[PDB]
């Protein structure tokens, strides 16, 4: 008997300028696992079985990695 | 008996300029796994079995990777 | 007995300029797996079995990868 | 009998300028695991089975990694 | 009989400038594990099974890693 929830109830000369803005937002992520079986055997690699939530307004940079999940970088410069 | 939920109830001279804006937003991601079986055997690679939520307003950069999930980079420069 | 849900109920001289805008938005992603079996054997590659949600307003960059899921880059420059 | 929840109830010459802004925000992440079995055998790699929540306004930097989960970097410069 | 919750109830010539702003915020992360079994055998790698919450306004730096979870860095310069 399992559950995961995210709720938002609202039982209810102005001048907005650049306001009430959402920029790079993650909201309401619900996840359940029940009676799951997992066998990982990893060798030199990347395994991701979980929950990842990345919220970013700005990522500047030449050759930047802004959000990586399960990433194997093996470059030769 | 499994469940995952995300809800939003609203039982209810202005001047908006660039306002009430959503930019790079992830909202309401529900996921369930029950009685699942997984066998991963990974060697030098990338395996992603989970939940990923990436919300980004801006990613500037020559040769940038803004959002990578299960990525194997092995370049030769 | 499995379920995943995302709901939005609304039991209810203005001047909008560039307002109430959605730009790069992911909303309402529901996923279920029950009694699934998976055998992955990965060697030097990328396998993605999960849920990915990428929301991006802007990604500038010569040779940029904005959103990659299950990507094998092995260039020779 | 398991549950995880995140709620927000509101039973209810102005001038906003650049205000009430959300920038790089993670909100409402609910996760449950019940009667799950996991066997990880990792050798020189990265395995991520948990919950990750990254919220970043700005990440500047040439060759920067802003948010990495399950990342194997083995470059040769 | 297990539960984890995060709630926020509000049973209720101004001039905002750059105010009521959220920048790099993590809010409301609920997680439960019941009757889970885990066997990790890690050798020279990184395994992350727990809960990580990173909230950062700014991370400047050429070659900076702003938020890493399960990261194996073995570069050769």
């Amino acid at each position: 008997g399992v559950v995961a929830a995210a709720e938002k109830t609202k039982q209810g000369g102005v001048l907005y300028v650049g306001s009430k803005t959402k920029e790079g937002v993650v909201h309401g992520v619900a996840t359940v696992a029940e009676k799951t079986k997992e066998q990982v055997t990893n060798v030199g690699g990347a395994v991701v079985t979980g929950v990842t939530a990345v919220a970013q307004k700005t990522v500047e940079g030449a050759g930047s990695i802004a959000a990586a999940t399960g990433f194997v970088k093996k470059d030769q410069l």
